[PDB]
């Protein structure tokens, strides 16, 4: 019955069934959670790992002893489960010095201020076994036009991913940065917006090869994107480093709904796409059980981020395995669209009369495409009703 | 005043003016345009040169004869007037071969076509003295998600594109390629929905030199994005080969509304920041006069487009000459935002216990930005209300 | 397996499955339909009947020996099928006369012109058993502020809506009228662009019993609003005459996919809620088989609107009779949101202190609402992955 | 100059200038104001008045003694001040009580509770002198379908404004409600939507008179509509009881920047609108100074409201004086718009040949709408560029 198991690979931020429920109109619902706590119940419905911000972890502030205080006990839960930590964050958000940025600030001291609070985290991160180093730079942008010389901030924002870089290369870590666009909120416009920007970005890196992407499924929607499509460039760029799965309702603040709810069927194409391009990072939920619900809602809300994976994950298998399928592929040419333009090379090209003064325009138009079978085939094999 | 002069840069595609006013549920409104016309009014009225698809200037399916023809006559306005043609472009949409697009459709046969049919109009492009030839793939994209493996078409994009770098390579040809995008519209979703997705794509191509960007103003907005900073990081980039300047009214269909119409502050800090850059490309207008209006009213949005533009520019320059605004921006530290976070490197920063260990986390919390003022100041400055 | 027939009442326009593939960026991609094949195609089909405008079954001009053959030839069709025409409607938006608007052109003959092409085909669709006329002023609105005084506007749209009940009943006809709403396009924006704004003219008419609204999916969504919420509001105030049953992907131009497509969790709830109120007018579809199609994808995507309403009518009546989700929705305290608040009256609520000073707010804070687990619940009904 | 004085109507919540900067990511900026020093600074802005939530005023959970604190000290700074209270509200969506809405909660004990907390502090606002009471519906809605069944929703929705109806009229109150709607945020779709949806719904309940709309800017525009259309709507219907002006940048949380900022075209047509139908009600700013700002940017922000409301105002203004812009708007025919369609009657017009078959559409299809020429005078009008 969809029981999601360790090799799943679904991973938890300690932040999404930690979320005490304050929103922007609204005090918290819930009590906070122990971190311990989090880990025990989540290896119990059957999550691989957590991922943290520094701050959900460690409260801010806190002196060394406390750290240390709360760093041995996590550590004890994580021994005692096998959890992993595939992943960890910075808040850059949170306190009000972040108010116009981290990296990009526009006073030099907090931007300073920021890389040495990431830095700080990336050591732990390490040494509890994380592969991706995650930045999501919520408060780096602008509510009006004047504050904010965006060329500027880019110079500053690639310098502190280049010190970042630095920094892992000098200490021989292995962890890899990805970056997570959204394209607003909090800021009233947030820089590297979208997938695209921030691979765009990530080319002018010293070194490239070291950042990649983290998208996530609502914040491309944000924008009225269409995540699978955003997922297809980040894997043909190869910088699909980690993602974040949850729902969203088109084009409004930040909803951060289970997976499987918002637009269910760009989460059945998003599937599709990962299991098909074998995609072997965490499956991430970075969500917030509603403010509605109590503890036993929180832990039924996780549990369904992973129980929609799995039922989207067995009914795209059974689409792309399934014949009639396979013909109806066919018949829409997916095959020929995987074949070379013109791989005889450009003079061939030039001097094959097929291609133009001899190419029947008029017949090769009323060749329909056969794109709607193909997708009530996968309208069928979504809802379980086939054949 | 604000009249436009040649030295301004203003240039049009023969589709902006001499769009006839077909919509999803609507006929045409206005008789089609000579582009010989167009040229001469838009030279009147203070531009400097033209854009054109292949197909606005060739009827699709001419003959050799008929093409010459088309070409000549053209060519004899251009050289009358003095008009230039910066930028040229290809239809790869309207034709009913390219349903399922040009470059990416899934027919091999159709994108060889699409290829081929590109060529041929670089070369006429070339000859008109265009710098760059733009790429809308307003065609590449899927209504379904089935019916479009993004990663096979993207491979099919990378080729396309790679086989144009090397035609114009081979023809020692000095043109550049600049990709337009848009999110939606006619496809459920387009390829290389925005600014940063072309960018990122360019990187990947064999020759990334020879490619940028052609950003639309209500192209980026079709996905609620700031068009200013969209704009700030293909200059960051080196890559606003060409920019297309209009109006739209948030998320919605392609309005193409003259520029100004829109959001309005957004075009003023665009201006501020294309002349603060020194952005020295063609200042292009990709519009369509609303089909309520006759020609007169087609002339009038034209002009329109121009004189918004010059109004904008006297507006921004007199903000940032303003010893308040100057002022102001201290205030804010934009100053501090171009002086480099660690200059001192890596390991200083590190060492440096006034970055961390000892750094007054709340005094820096409770500084203003200041952010308000500067904005009401530049509110007057636009609105001309010192 | 799902197959419609006549009872199903599902309908479809003329221009829908005849819809030639014109785009804002491209010209047709397949021939003009007959009106007679599609009838007897639809009918092949399992559908119930057909809509049309005018313009649709008679071409725009027409002289009178013209109109009579057209009307003839679809006649014999209607009649050798038994296939009804349920509703018809005026295009009062593709003839560059309406470049304004119709019944609020700021040209006075215009308007009057509208009125008359309008009344024109009332008479027609009555001849044809319509039981409703649908209006959908696409023309009217602006690209501009100056362009249009919309109290004026209004005014004018409250004249011709009164000139039309006053004309139906002069003739003693028991058609009624659904105005339909849409946000934006072909308008920079329209007017009565919502459900809500349509219901709330309705009331300002002299005669409202005689209007309702013909509320199309893929509109609502063209605002990024919930097409089940605005559907039950309808359905609250008594006026919902008809229904355009479509798919969207948010915030864009209007698709006009297929049922099912867009948002199908959305369509999932609004058939829930159709079946469960007892909507008894037609499921009609107002959809473009993409441009893409050919005419057997043409059909297809036709056939698969009818399909999807009947997966989803076999889901949200398996989901309500499901003892577990009865259940949920105790647990999630939908049986008290049915009860009056106050059947007590004012004096007694302002006299219950349980409602004030004793009232517990923190107990009745803490009381989680269990919507995850009901929305899962859901999730499981949609997919076919129960229990 | 646009200096504000009493006589403009300029009103605050409490809860703009006094909003401390929390937001979905981020911790408060700022210290809470003492109502009383707000309703003093203010005053000194040039404002008219404040308004206020309950909680705003009087901390929740505060005992009568405490209440009563409150409450004197507020009414002693009005006084001195001579401010005035034009409308009050109450908070049905801070407290976790109020989670799945007040009105209609799916818990009983909730709805009771909320019209409670509701006529308690209808009482104060009348006491203050307040014309209007607004309604927020924000916890009113739902993240999921099954939650919430619209139809029993609305039901108690109506059950709640007439008891508040009743409540008035018993006790011979003047005060009249307002609704405010919003389409989401922050619940995931908030039931009356948009000024429409609460039109139509008032005119369900049992004393409809009671009742209007108080749109804001920025909700309207969170989902796509043109407000000064909405507002258009509310006044034919006679319903535009109050309004809350700020700015917001297109389909997206929702911002509350101040007024000016966002739309500005759209303000300016909002304004246009306002001063032509003779809107007499409070011109109240929703607004919140960006968490970036300290004190003397929060006072700053409030101030810009109120500068950019009397810029606007000037301009539009002159727009309407201008013969030039008379001109257009004649050469566009709004002065036919407001001729009767067929006073003539429906008979004469159904024998009207000049209507139907003696129409010539053509002719009348020809004649240009001249909307892009007094758009672009409106343009100059606001830029002030003429
Ligand atoms: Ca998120
Ligand atoms: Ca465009
Ligand atoms: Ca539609
Ligand atoms: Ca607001
Ligand atoms: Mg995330
Ligand atoms: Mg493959
Ligand atoms: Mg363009
Ligand atoms: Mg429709
Ligand atoms: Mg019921
Ligand atoms: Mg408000
Ligand atoms: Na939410
Ligand atoms: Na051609
Ligand atoms: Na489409
Ligand atoms: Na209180």
């Amino acid at each position: 019955n969809y029981q999601p198991t360790p090799e799943d690979r679904f991973t938890f931020g300690l932040w999404t069934v930690g979320w005490q429920g304050r929103d922007p109109f609204g005090d918290a619902t819930r009590r906070a959670l122990d971190p311990v706590e989090s880990v025990r119940r989540l290896a119990e419905l059957g999550a691989h790992g957590v991922t943290f911000h520094d701050d959900d972890l460690i409260p801010f502030g806190s002196s060394d002893s406390e750290r240390e205080e709360h760093v041995k006990r996590f550590r004890q839960a994580l021994d005692d489960t096998g959890m992993k930590v595939p992943m960890a964050t910075t808040n850059l958000f949170t306190h009000p010095v972040f108010k116009d940025g981290g990296f990009t600030a526009n006073d030099r001291d907090v931007r300073r201020y920021a890389l040495r609070k990431t830095i700080r985290n990336i050591d732990l991160a390490v040494e509890l076994g994380a592969e991706t180093y995650v930045a999501w730079g919520g408060r780096e942008g602008a509510e009006s036009g004047g504050a904010k010389d965006v060329r500027d901030a880019l110079d500053r924002m690639k310098e502190a991913f280049d010190l970042l870089g630095e920094y892992v290369t000098s200490q021989g870590y292995d962890i890899r940065f990805a970056i997570e666009p959204k394209p607003n909120e909090p800021r009233g416009d947030i820089l590297l917006p979208t997938v695209g920007h921030a691979l765009a970005f990530i080319e002018r890196l010293e070194r490239p090869e070291l950042y990649g992407v983290n998208p996530e499924v609502g914040h491309e929607q944000m924008a009225g994107l269409n995540f699978p499509h955003g997922i297809a460039q980040a894997l043909w760029a190869g910088k699909l480093f980690h993602i974040d799965l949850n729902g969203q309702n088109g084009i409004k603040y930040d909803q951060d709904l289970r997976f499987g709810a918002g637009d269910l069927r760009a989460a059945f194409w998003l599937v599709d796409l990962l299991e098909s391009a074998g995609y072997s990072g965490p499956r991430h939920f970075d969500f917030k059980p509603p403010r509605t619900e109590d503890f036993d809602g929180v832990w039924a809300s996780a549990a369904g981020c992973m129980r929609n994976y799995l039922i989207l994950k067995e009914r795209a298998a059974a689409f792309r395995a399934d014949p009639e399928v396979q013909e109806a592929l066919r018949a829409s040419r997916l095959d020929e669209l995987a074949r070379p333009t013109a791989a005889d090379g450009l003079q061939a090209l030039l001097d094959d009369r097929s291609a133009f003064e001899e190419f029947d325009v008029d017949a090769a138009a009323a060749r329909g495409m056969a794109f709607e079978r193909l997708d009530q085939l996968a309208m069928d094999h979504l809802l379980g009703a086939r054949g």
